[PDB]
């Protein structure tokens, strides 16, 4: 437990914005 501010792979929305390309 070294109080991580996140851990694994989800998109890393909380570190920010989703990046999307010309949808």
């Amino acid at each position: 437990y070294r109080q991580s501010s996140a851990t694994s792979s989800f998109g890393g929305l909380g570190g920010g914005s989703v990046r999307f390309g010309p949808g």
